[PDB]
């Protein structure tokens, strides 16, 4: 699978719009506001 882009963080690959940051990774949304605000990375799990 892996059709569109994988968030880094959750791999959603149906966020309506990607966005890389200084690892110019590709979060789905959510995933970065933690860097917006905290400015730290996501814990999240797998
Ligand atoms: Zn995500």
């Amino acid at each position: 699978g892996s059709e569109a882009r994988e968030c880094v963080n959750c791999g959603a690959t149906a966020t309506p719009l990607w966005r890389r940051d200084r690892t110019g990774h590709y979060l789905c949304n959510a995933c970065g506001l933690y860097h917006k605000m905290n400015g730290q990375n996501r814990p999240l799990i797998r």
